[PDB]
């Protein structure tokens, strides 16, 4: 009963959040095994951020210039390296709360949970989606960098995101845990464009399937459509083109509810052309695109983790 | 930058979730010190739930009839009692992961985080509000009972909610940690009415203040109003009557943004009478009422916890 935008239990990630200062800049770090990961602009002064030469800036930095604090105790830095836009601080103490983890470069349209932190302490947890334009719509203030996004599979934490900056439009940009930015973004204080953000069409359809499962069915029509004719409406409304892979991913939900994918596409077509007439679906007046088909199955069947 | 419905870090609560079975019924329990708290209908069979006599049902139950599992190890039950609609199972082992905690009966309009669990294992975490009619709009399936709602103050966990049942309208009902139901609800399988749910007016105003802080200002008008004239619009649109206490709680946000409370009430009045004209505020097409004034200050200033 009910459908909510819920996030993973963040307990396994809270144990990995540390505080990292270099000079006057302080941000968060990810402590896994004997390595601490954090954005590389921790070495930047307020002036350096306009056009930083990270190679020249890092060279004037030694191990003792990095203050890594895990709660009450410090970590002795015994090595540092720069991998893309992230620093890897080698410490002498392995994190005893290190969970089973791996690094994953997420795909556009997929979702993950963000644990927003400040000064190495967690502040909150929320669910976001990697937009098609490789941005996210999160809640990040000054000091939030180094906060990580992740997914949980039973006991395996798949880290996929690390926050770095906000764009002029208010959306946020970051990297994977190997330091590669999602999108055409660079870690420099300059006006960067994210481009036209389209709607994750497969996610909208999966959300409409969750609505029928929960009792909202007023949007179910008596029409059908073709992939090509739907994508003619989709492209006009800045929606992702639907593919046969997208149809196959929506397969299990289509068989469960007995509603063909193309029939659900026709219901979504009328919604784009006629609006919503002041009505709501699952308590929303807009078409939600931050629930993937796997997020619908997980919440509607009660999948748990460690 | 950005405003999201974020939940507290659930790490301190994950360590307290256990599994409780009595007969064939299995639900979640809250393990604090040497006591396990769980809903009392764990002693009910599928037939008993229609009209249970918990006094007569509990009397035929002994300590060994309660299977309390905390992950891989069992807890030896050495005592049981019934406090209102919750059972207090005394165990021989104090939970080593017990955080600083206390029990709080939340007020209508306040918010808290829910950690949805199944079989004693966390499944997800989301933020909800205690509606004026003492219901919540959560995501709860079969097996979710015993899941708890809570707030975190630095290192103190204030447990305030325990899930018990869903209503015919799809909303959920539960108790405090002393077993007293929020609302006129009883733990029995029967059609129970929740009454007219009104909108938390002070929460809507605090959300509009968060919008101005984040850049959404199109709803700011050039009118003003009186508490009485606003409440004339409020009562018509099923909104909570605004009081001087509500104005005082919105004080710090009013002084921060330089917008008088009554002026913000006038902007909210026009929104109720004219709708939204297909526009969005903070990415929503509806007026959000699940952010309290304290939830706005916390997210817009970066308050952290342990
Ligand atoms: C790191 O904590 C911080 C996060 C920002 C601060 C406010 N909201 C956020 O998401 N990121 C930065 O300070 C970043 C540093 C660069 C070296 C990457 N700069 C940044 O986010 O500037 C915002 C901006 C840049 C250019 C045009 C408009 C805005
Ligand atoms: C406990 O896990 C369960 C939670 C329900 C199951 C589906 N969604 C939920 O929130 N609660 C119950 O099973 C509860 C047991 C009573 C003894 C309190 N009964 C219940 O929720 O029944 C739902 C209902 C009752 C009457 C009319 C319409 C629906």
């Amino acid at each position: 009963s009910g459908f909510r935008k819920m996030a993973f239990p963040s307990g396994k990630v809270e144990g990995c959040m540390v505080q990292v200062t270099c000079g006057t800049t302080t941000l968060n770090g990810l402590w896994l095994d004997d390595v601490v990961y954090c954005p590389r602009h921790v070495i930047c002064t307020s002036e350096d951020m306009l056009n930083p030469n990270y190679e020249d800036l890092l060279i004037r930095k030694s191990n003792h210039n990095f203050l890594v604090q895990a709660g009450n105790v410090q970590l002795r830095v015994i090595g540092h390296s720069m991998q893309n836009c992230v620093l890897k601080l080698k410490v002498d103490t392995a994190n005893p709360k290190t969970p089973k983890y791996k690094f994953v470069r997420i795909q556009p349209g997929q979702t993950f949970s963000v644990l927003a932190c400040y000064n190495g302490s967690p502040s909150g947890v929320y669910q976001c989606a990697m937009r098609p334009n490789f941005t996210i719509k999160g809640s990040f203030l000054n000091g939030s960098c180094g906060s990580v996004g992740f997914n949980i599979d039973y006991d395996c934490v798949s880290f996929c995101y690390m926050h770095h900056m906000v764009l002029p439009t208010g959306v946020h940009a970051g990297t994977d845990l190997e330091g590669n930015f999602y999108g055409p973004f660079v870690d420099r204080q300059t006006a960067q464009a994210a481009g036209t953000d389209t709607t994750i069409t497969v996610n909208v359809l999966a959300w409409l399937y969750a609505a029928v499962i929960n009792g909202d069915r007023w949007f179910l029509n008596r029409f059908t459509t073709t992939l090509n004719d739907f994508n003619l409406v989709a492209m006009k409304y800045n929606y992702e083109p639907l593919t046969q892979d997208h149809v196959d991913i929506l397969g299990p939900l289509s068989a469960q509810t007995g509603i063909a994918v193309l029939d659900m596409c026709a219901s979504l077509k009328e919604l784009l052309q006629n609006g919503m007439n002041g009505r709501t679906i699952l308590g929303s007046a807009l078409l939600e695109d931050e629930f993937t088909p796997f997020d619908v199955v997980r919440q509607c069947s009660g999948v748990t983790f460690q």
